């Protein structure tokens, strides 16, 4: 009956959650043009449409699980989120329509914020000692990070490899695995009428001061949101890729990000958070600049490295100073900061593909890339800002 067991069961879920998010991105797109060659960027404009209905239903659904989990209790959303998870794995596993797509991205919004919500509730309540539950919450973070490293290459080998089922299939049975952990964790359910601190985070959002990290964050993420669908029908036009190099492309990106996070979570503190976000956005930057200059697959394995490497610099950068400027000058209390860095992620990932497939409807990759790339760069100084508060 250890804590550390709930803590594995957590730490899966948002494993399995981002797990689940990232091996749908290189798949998609080949459905859409294997259906489509048997309105030509209608497809991908309706891809990036899909991208974002997960962000935007997350978006709208988190308050609603808040106060779900204030009200009704904590054991019950969380196996609810698990059964609507279920149910997605299975929509993307048999189900082929891109409407139904549609609706199983959308569906699996609410179990992954209802999971990213309560989990790390129960994380917080059952961790009594504040230095240790923040710890406890940063390990799982990491494996909320390691997931999106894990996905890729897995689901690009399982597709080549046997076909279009097989990896959701695999995704599913894990969810099984998981289901029966957490059945088998905790046997009673409770109402659970924890106490909170009335303080919200709309105040916090109001504060211009944390806007601009948030904001940061933003288009950082929005970078690699914008990379997500984009690149698959990149190299199935004039790259010619042999439709398995999906996740070797993407995996350079995610390794860079673990491997730079944990190299400047012990620098950026050192050194200093601003300049440190400052050069972040600068080789997001020059970076995002680069990725056209890439004409095949080995050219490609320099700008994602450096586009996420520079990513986990600025959430290495980004991350403690939400929860610094947050004691310094707001509410004392403990899940805020990953509320406002949740609905900065949730804004991103609303706005990047979105707008992307919007873009490259009538402008070609190339400007769409390097003008992320300006706006970027437009957004570094505004850092400078954040150095004295
Ligand atoms: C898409 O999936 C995500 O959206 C997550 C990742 C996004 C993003 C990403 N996507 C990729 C897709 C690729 O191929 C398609 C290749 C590389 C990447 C990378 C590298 C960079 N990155 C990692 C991922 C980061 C995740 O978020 C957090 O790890 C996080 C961390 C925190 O502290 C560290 C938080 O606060 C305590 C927090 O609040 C909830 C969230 C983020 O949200 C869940």
């Amino acid at each position: 009956r250890s804590r550390k067991l709930i803590l594995f069961i957590v730490f899966l879920a948002l494993l399995l959650d981002n797990m689940l998010l990232t091996v749908v991105v290189p798949i998609i797109p080949s459905y859409l043009y294997s259906i489509k060659h048997e309105d030509l960027l209608n497809e991908n404009v309706q891809v990036g449409l899909l991208f974002a209905s997960k962000a935007t239903v997350q978006l709208i659904t988190n308050p609603f699980i808040g106060l779900l989990t204030n009200r009704i209790g904590y054991p019950i959303p969380i196996f609810a989120g698990f059964c609507i998870m279920f149910v997605s794995t299975i929509m993307f596993a048999f189900s082929s329509s891109y409407a139904f797509l549609l609706i199983a991205r959308s569906l699996q919004g609410i179990g992954s914020s209802c999971s990213s919500v309560a989990g790390m509730g129960m994380l917080a309540s059952v961790y009594t000692d504040d230095e240790e539950r923040g710890n406890v919450m940063g390990i799982a973070l990491g494996g909320l990070a390691m997931g999106v490293l894990v996905g890729p290459p897995f689901g690009s080998v399982l597709y080549e490899f046997v076909g279009k089922t097989a990896p959701f299939l695999v995704l599913a049975a894990l969810v099984l695995l998981d289901g029966a952990i957490q059945l088998f964790v905790l046997q009673p359910s409770r109402v659970q009428p924890e106490s909170q601190k009335g303080t919200p985070l709309t105040t916090l959002l109001k504060d211009p001061y944390i806007l601009i990290a948030a904001g940061s964050i933003c288009f950082a993420n929005m970078g690699i949101a914008m990379l997500e669908p984009a690149l698959p029908i990149w190299m199935m036009e004039t790259m010619c890729s042999r439709k398995w190099q999906l996740g070797v492309a993407f995996l350079p990106a995610s390794i860079s990000y673990l491997i730079g996070t944990n190299i400047f979570g012990i620098l950026a503190h050192k050194m200093g958070r601003w300049l440190c976000a400052l050069l972040g956005m600068i080789i997001v930057g020059v970076s995002i600049l680069c990725i056209p200059f890439a004409k095949n697959i080995y050219g490609l394995i320099a700008p994602n490295f450096g586009v996420g490497f520079a990513i986990g610099m600025v959430d290495s950068s980004m991350m403690p100073i939400m929860g610094y400027l947050v004691d310094l000058r707001h509410v004392s209390v403990y899940g805020s900061v990953c509320a406002i860095a949740d609905v900065a992620f949730c804004m991103g990932y609303a706005i990047g593909p979105s707008a992307g497939g919007a873009i490259a409807k009538a402008i070609g990759f190339p400007w769409l890339m390097t003008i992320i790339g300006i706006i970027d760069i437009l957004f570094a100084p505004l850092c400078f800002f954040l150095r004295s508060p």
